């Protein structure tokens, strides 16, 4: 098992999907992963927030699966049980650093089994990434927290996406799991508040053979009247369906969601079958700091890491002196900063989220112990269950980048320990034959689009919606065998 | 104690053994060596039952109470592990 462990006055948990168990992750895992141990650099190095406390970490793989990540969050848990344990001479094995807080997040599912496993210990956990609407209930979960709004928000951001362009007849499919089913039922319930049908309903499994998937592509095939699919998919989940789909000689405008993210990989050499997808994205502001940070890092002066060596070779597919026989050799001078790095949109979160730990850390630390800047007595034992309830929930510090323009510099959690509700939509409209995405529009409550800069699929706007508006009181309704939408039929003038 | 958190704390107890074979002494490190339990009988107070169900459920440790009659650990989502020879609490 390879881990990364910087000891330290405070250490913090680390949980990423730095590999795919499979294959590394080479934007949602490393970029978060350097982006946290930026943010512990730099607290360490700064003297207004815990100056005299060096914070440690403790960054394990999860995998995006659901038994190994717990195998790590049991290799977190630990430490506290170690607590109240012999040897002959000296039993030393492995020394579990007590985790101040565990910064645990990816996908929802990881998140609510380490929630599980940390509730029991009272261990504060914060989340980055995880966005479903199960982990707002404090019952199950009362110490889990994180910087991104809760799933039904997306939802309803979704179903208006859906209204604007009168999509009343729309297909959809999710990813068999928490989050997906959690998200999907509350974009299903938001369309039926918005009368807006829907065709199908499907679900493809965390992991399966390529036999669900096009399956999953047959039945929306089956439905050709629907043009519009709407997509509420893990990221692994999202890869392995466009893959499918392009499998068959099959297109759609596929509408996204936050697992499909602004990602670039997931849609790696597949431009054409998710060519006019619609995806939304919990809006931020990257920070340009961990930019050069990130760029300046190289295998050479990079030992923290086990796997950036093979994140190396992986992203520029040429291999080090370890094989030179596979594909290629690495120059001597091979970079990041012209190459394709565009840094995640969720990075900045993922720092929040490590500096509201810290915050609540400093206050915890001028409260416990204020006398000195030291982990003395009242603070070397920590008080899990205070420092989520008084301090973590309870944290109001500008944004650490307030010097740009941010009007939401204030990271405030609601009552449930939710960010704020904010996201950006994209269209992977083409630009340069190597096309990406970019902003085609911003969302609070009230949808800000822009038709004209969509530059949709079939070059038009897709006519997902059925028949019409029947309009019953010229020509009523009704459901012969189309029990979806319905055929009109002109009611006689005299009834 | 007919406790949450004691009987939590007794609970590690049992728990403090699976993540010890996982986990190098200079001589020998063993002193009271923990044992993996097949399974565990624990009933009595309703919330004692549902705080060890919650921590066994991790560890798919079947979990049989003998007087928690509650309801709630009748749901099989969170409490998956979970028996008891009592009918729950609705009767
Ligand atoms: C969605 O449907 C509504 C009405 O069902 C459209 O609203 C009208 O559309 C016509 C043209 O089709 C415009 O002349 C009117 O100004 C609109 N009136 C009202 C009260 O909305 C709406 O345009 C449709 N949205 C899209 C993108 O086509
Ligand atoms: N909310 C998504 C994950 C988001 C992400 O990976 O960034 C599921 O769970
Ligand atoms: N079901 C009771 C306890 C039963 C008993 O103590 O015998 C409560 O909880």
């Amino acid at each position: 098992r390879r881990e990364i462990k910087i000891e330290g006055d405070l250490v913090l948990g680390g949980l990423f999907p730095i590999n795919e168990c499979g294959r590394i992750n080479e934007d949602r895992g490393i970029q978060r992963l350097e982006a946290m141990l930026f943010a512990i650099d730099e607290i360490n190095k700064d003297d207004y927030l815990l100056p005299g406390v060096k914070l440690g970490v403790h960054i394990l793989d999860t995998c995006s699966r659901d038994t190994y990540a717990l195998e790590q969050s049991l290799e977190f848990v630990r430490a506290s049980l170690t607590k109240v344990d012999d040897g002959s001479y000296a039993i030393q094995e492995n020394i579990p650093l007590l985790i101040a807080g565990v910064i645990g997040g990816s996908y929802s599912s990881v998140s609510i089994q380490v929630a599980n496993l940390l509730r029991l210990f009272q261990i504060p956990q914060i989340s980055y990434a995880s966005t479903s609407a199960k982990l707002s209930d404090k019952s199950r979960y009362d110490y889990f927290a994180r910087t991104v709004p809760p799933d039904f928000y997306q939802a309803k951001a979704m179903a208006e996406i859906l209204r604007f362009f009168n999509w009343t007849y729309v297909s959809t499919v999710a990813s068999e799991g928490d989050y997906g089913e959690t998200g999907i039922e509350a974009f299903e319930q938001e369309a039926r508040l918005r009368n807006i049908c829907i065709a199908t309903a499907e679900k493809v499994g965390r992991s399966n053979i390529r036999k669900s998937y096009d399956s999953v592509i047959r039945e929306l095939l089956q439905k050709p009247n629907a043009r519009v699919v709407v997509l509420f998919m893990r990221s692994d989940d999202s890869r392995e369906l466009i893959a499918a789909a392009s499998r068959a000689n099959a297109s759609f405008t596929w509408v996204a969601s936050d697992g499909w993210g602004a990602q670039e990989s997931i849609i790696k050499g597949s431009e054409h079958v998710a060519y006019g997808a619609i995806t939304l994205e919990l809006a931020s502001q990257p920070v340009r700091q961990f930019d050069r940070y990130f760029q300046s890092l190289n295998p050479y002066n990079n030992h923290r890491n086990p796997w950036f060596r093979d994140f190396w070779e992986q992203k520029f597919q040429c291999s080090l002196q370890n094989k030179r026989n596979h594909r290629r050799v690495c120059d001597k001078h091979l970079a990041i900063d012209s190459s394709n790095y565009e840094q995640e949109s969720k990075i900045m979160f993922v720092v929040n989220a490590v500096y509201a730990m810290a915050h609540a850390l400093h206050k915890m630390q001028r409260t416990l112990c204020p006398n000195t800047t030291k982990l003395c007595d009242a603070m070397k034992i920590l008080d899990g269950k205070k420092l989520y309830k008084d301090y973590l929930l309870k944290i109001n510090f500008t944004a650490p980048f307030n010097p740009n323009k941010d009007a939401d510099s204030i990271v405030k959690f609601d009552t449930f320990g939710d960010g704020m509700g904010r996201y950006n939509v994209f269209n992977f409209q083409n630009v340069g034959g190597k096309y990406s995405y970019l902003k085609v529009g911003h969302w609070a409550e009230t949808l800000s689009l822009d038709v004209n800069s969509i530059h949709w699929s079939r070059n038009s706007v897709p006519t997902s919606q059925c028949s019409d508006p029947c309009a019953p009181n010229e020509m009523k309704n009704m459901q012969p065998g189309d029990v979806c939408c319905w055929i009109c039929i002109p009611c006689e003038p005299y009834e």
